[PDB]
């Protein structure tokens, strides 16, 4: 079963991969390549210093376990995870493979004009992915147009977590403020931002820094009431924003002109300041805007994940060894 490998140097390091992967070419760290096995293009990444230390080794372990768990049409999946190591002593390097998708929301929104119909389809698919991820007790904290890949048949996948500045544009405000603990609806904020952009062709909130970012948000959704108070995040953050000048809530129908009234009704549930009042992925899926696609029996949740490890105090070589095993025991997606 063991594949045949080959070495090569690639920008200050040796890559040692199976020969089904041809024409490795870097974007770092990461390489794009072509899989002669599946006839498709792929992305390959080699972790750096997986086992730097107790801290890293265990994070490596947790991240790998998380990634092999991801099994959903709208979410990225492992094609392959391999080591050139033939045994534990020489075990230091881990390599990951997924499909290299073709296009992303960023580049398609730059040059095709979407209709209300395209948008429903697209956003449906993100929501479908989000719900799965969320169900897995995971918060993407970084959804954005370039995190969202699509292929020729218009299938969309979310990509950008547990792995790898050009945008605070999609960040929930509470993340601007350093809330230190987050609701999953942070992502929902990003989703409304992305939808607005797909509808209008342009960025909803193109701030040039953290503070300017808040100001733009406040110009659309309105200054909040004394729920400023329940931000003992930072007295000086609190005061700072209390100092801002006050803005009325804009009516979304008068901002998103020509849009499907169902679509405007959705944004208004997603672009809400209080994370406690944002609609969740699950509810968004049922919104009448998606009537054409909604199918409650076809919008699956993630299965239970065993996370015993997270508490155990292990030395580095124990952590390294639990990693070796997950490598060994990776079983590939069919076809
Ligand atoms: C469903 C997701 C895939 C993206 C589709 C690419 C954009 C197609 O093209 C769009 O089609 C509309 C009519 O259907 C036209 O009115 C628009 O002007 C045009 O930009
Ligand atoms: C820009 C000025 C207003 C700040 C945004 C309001 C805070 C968002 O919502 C807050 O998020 C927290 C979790 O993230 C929750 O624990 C809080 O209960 C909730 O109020």
């Amino acid at each position: 079963e063991r594949p045949t490998f080959y070495r090569q140097e690639l920008n200050k390091t040796i890559w040692e991969v199976p020969e089904r992967y041809q024409n490795l070419s870097p974007v770092g760290s990461v390489c794009a390549a072509f899989d002669t096995k599946t006839g498709l293009r792929v992305a390959v990444k080699k972790l750096s210093r997986p086992f730097q230390s107790i801290i890293h080794a265990k994070r490596t372990y947790r991240e790998l376990r998380l990634l092999k768990h991801m099994k959903h049409e709208n979410v990225i999946g492992l094609l392959d995870v391999f080591t050139p190591a033939r045994s534990l002593e020489e075990f230091n390097d881990v390599y990951l493979v997924t499909h290299l998708m073709g296009a992303d929301l960023n580049n398609i929104v730059k040059c095709q004009k979407l209709t209300d119909d395209h948008v429903q389809f697209l956003i449906y698919q993100i929501l479908r992915g989000l719900k799965y991820i969320h169900s897995a007790d995971i918060i993407h904290r970084d959804l954005k147009p370039s995190n969202l890949a699509v292929n020729e048949d218009c299938e969309l996948k979310i990509l950008d977590f547990g792995l790898a500045v050009a945008t605070r544009w999609y960040r929930a405000p509470e993340i601007m403020l350093n809330w230190m603990h987050y609701n999953q609806t942070v992502d929902i904020w990003s989703v409304g931002c992305i939808m607005a952009e797909l509808l209008t062709g342009r960025t909803l909130f193109p701030g040039t820094d953290h503070i300017d970012q808040l100001k733009l948000i406040l110009r659309l959704v309105g200054t909040p009431g004394a729920e400023l108070l329940k931000k003992i995040s930072s007295e000086s953050a609190r005061n700072y924003i209390q100092s801002l000048t006050q803005m009325p809530k804009m009516n979304f129908a008068n901002v998103f002109i020509g849009a499907n009234p169902l679509a405007v009704d959705l944004l208004e549930k997603m672009l809400v300041l209080d994370s406690d009042k944002r609609i969740t992925a699950a509810q968004a899926l049922a919104h009448a805007y998606f009537a054409q696609y909604h199918d409650p029996d076809d919008e699956p949740v993630a299965d239970p994940r065993d996370q015993s490890f997270e508490s155990r105090d292990l030395l580095i070589d124990e952590w390294k060894s639990l990693t070796y095993d997950e490598v060994i025991s990776f079983v590939p997606p069919p076809l």
